[PDB]
């Protein structure tokens, strides 16, 4: 048999890739996280996870690399977050956050011969204490990602220590999950392939991820788009940034975490 449908796959390389392809395929993540059910001031939200069936609950990232290696992330739609990835006849699971996650990522790669779920939990905090290395101190850009595929494919056998895994998966999440969120940081990893220069995320990279869920939550419950708290965020050279309004955010966030039902008098 064959059960229905499959999870959509999006295909990216680094090799040989420039502005364009890496736009297309950011474009192309967005394109398959949002329906189009859900716009708030112009701001896609992903699917509510509330009653979201199984079969529209994943989308798949298959990364390949100049050393012709692949790797298959998956990401979960309600939060763009990667959840594990698949290289060859291995996959691997970052710990799950509660009991229906963990029945959820059972959908997943579900014919590999060898299922493993780490042991900790995919969010940066973790990850940057396996990589012993901040995100601030971890370089992005293509080569980053070259190699990120590289290691991760080469996991299985021993090839790639725990601390290099790690950092993989810091670079992968930032310049895929991070991207899509932010078009901010689509433009950051676009200079940097354009250039062919790595280099760590600058703080208006890193507050911006950090306060992705808050930044959410305030569009969501503002009066007509006006926050009833700031936000503070940083520009590149570290200096604070108020943010009173989504409308500065528009160029800036290009998907939220569904958090409120919108309230009467918005998509009419
Ligand atoms: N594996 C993984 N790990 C990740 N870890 C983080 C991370 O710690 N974020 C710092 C906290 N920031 C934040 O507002 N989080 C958030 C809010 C709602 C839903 C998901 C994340 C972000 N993305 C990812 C991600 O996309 N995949």
């Amino acid at each position: 048999m064959i059960f229905p449908k499959q999870y959509p796959i999006i295909n990216f390389t680094t090799a040989g890739a420039t502005v364009q392809s890496y736009t297309n395929f950011i474009r192309a993540v967005r394109g398959r996280l949002t329906t189009g059910a859900d716009v708030r001031h112009e701001i896609p939200v992903l699917p509510n996870r509330v009653g979201l069936p199984i079969n529209q609950r994943f989308i798949l990232v298959e990364l390949s690399n100049h050393a012709e290696l692949s790797v298959t992330l998956a990401l979960d739609v309600t939060n763009a977050y990667v959840v594990g990835y698949r290289a060859g006849n291995s996959a691997y699971f970052f710990h799950p956050d509660n009991q229906e996650d963990a029945e959820a990522i059972t959908h997943l790669f579900t014919d590999v011969q060898n299922r493993y779920t780490f042991a900790f939990g995919g969010n940066y905090d973790r990850l940057e204490q396996l990589a012993g290395n901040l995100r601030e101190n971890i370089e992005l850009g293509n080569g980053p990602l070259e190699e990120a595929i590289s290691a991760l494919y080469y996991y299985s056998t021993g090839g790639t220590q725990l601390p290099t895994l790690a950092r993989s998966f810091i670079i992968c999440i930032q310049m895929i999950s991070e991207a899509a969120r932010f078009q901010y940081i689509e433009g950051e990893m676009r200079t940097r392939i354009r250039y062919n220069r790595r280099s760590a995320p600058d703080p208006s990279v890193i507050t911006l991820e950090n306060s992705w869920g808050r930044l959410s939550t305030a569009i969501q419950e503002s009066n007509q788009g006006a926050f009833a708290s700031p936000i503070q965020l940083q520009r590149r050279n570290g200096s604070k940034f108020s943010v009173y309004d989504v409308s500065i955010l528009i160029p800036i966030i290009a998907l939220m975490v569904y958090r409120c039902a919108p309230p009467p008098s918005s998509q009419f």
